[PDB]
């Protein structure tokens, strides 16, 4: 573990096959690649990199040193289930505008909200009402929610905000950090501001968002056949997976997605000789 760096398996000292760079998830880091790993050839490298703050932008300004520094200029493979997704997306974007070679870009059910989600005043009363109400149900009766407050913060700060009030009561700060960044981390995929990329994408594609993710965000129930990325990506590849977006990391569906992606790696290890 070096920094936001995980080596998940190292590349040799020089030489060697493309390494894989996979992105954390929403609220977990890039253990759960590690499945993924076991179905790609062997001595295939990969570097996972964890969480970081700020905007997708922000988060892809401070990645993309970090993958030139280890590659260079190219060639690029990123791949990321989850909010990793979009990171991968964010860096191949970055690393194509400064002029690197992006040669695979990897979304493991990295997919949008069927229905936009808005970034607006109205969306966080409605956010919050329902976070209210699950609080309700799970745990009291909750008072009228300082919507004025609460709508002059961004999201590290409604989150703060809100866990400021509720001690004013105990919670063990272990549990706090970790629902707090899982929570960061899932309203990053909500705002998220897709930029166009000229590259090809490959996007597996399960049948659904699981069960709490909806419950969340509701409009995650429904999805696109393109997962919300035709807009932005002409050259995209969708393959089909099934299954619930939860499973999408874990055997056996992602023996499917190895397959898949083990092939992508040969036809780019092929071209370099
Ligand atoms: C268990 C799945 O929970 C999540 O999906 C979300 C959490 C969450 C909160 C606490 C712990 C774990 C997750 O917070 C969110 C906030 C907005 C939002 O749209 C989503 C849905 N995501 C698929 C994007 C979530």
């Amino acid at each position: 573990i070096d920094g936001f760096v995980r080596t998940l398996r190292a590349r040799p000292e020089a030489g060697g096959k493309v390494p894989v760079f996979v992105f954390h998830p929403a609220g977990g880091s890039t253990v759960v690649y590690e499945p993924l790993l076991g179905r790609l050839p062997a001595d295939t490298p990969m570097y996972g990199f964890e969480r970081v703050e700020g905007s997708i932008e922000e988060r892809a300004q401070q990645y993309v040193p970090k993958l030139i520094e280890m590659q260079g200029d190219g060639p690029y493979v990123l791949v990321g289930w989850s909010l990793g997704g979009v990171l991968a997306y964010a860096c191949a974007i970055g690393l194509r505008r400064l002029g690197k070679d992006v040669r695979f870009v990897g979304l493991i059910d990295a997919v949008r909200a069927g229905e936009e989600i808005p970034q607006t005043k109205e969306e966080i009363r409605k956010r919050w009402d329902r976070y209210a109400a699950f609080a309700e149900k799970t745990f009291v009766t909750i008072p009228a929610i300082p919507y004025e407050q609460l709508e002059e913060l961004d999201d590290e700060g409604q989150v703060r905000f809100v866990l400021d009030a509720v001690s004013q009561v105990q919670i063990p700060a272990g549990i706090i950090e970790h629902q707090r960044t899982s929570y960061l981390d899932n309203r990053a995929i909500d705002t998220a501001q897709i930029q166009p990329y000229d590259g090809h994408v490959t996007l597996y594609m399960a049948d659904r968002y699981h069960d709490d993710a909806i419950m969340f965000e509701p409009r995650y129930a429904v999805r696109q056949p393109d997962g919300g990325w035709g807009e932005y990506v002409s050259d995209l590849e969708v393959v089909p997976i099934g299954g619930e977006h939860i499973q999408a990391i874990d055997e056996p569906i992602i023996a499917k997605v190895g397959e898949h992606m083990s092939r992508a790696l040969g036809q780019i290890e092929a071209d370099r000789t």
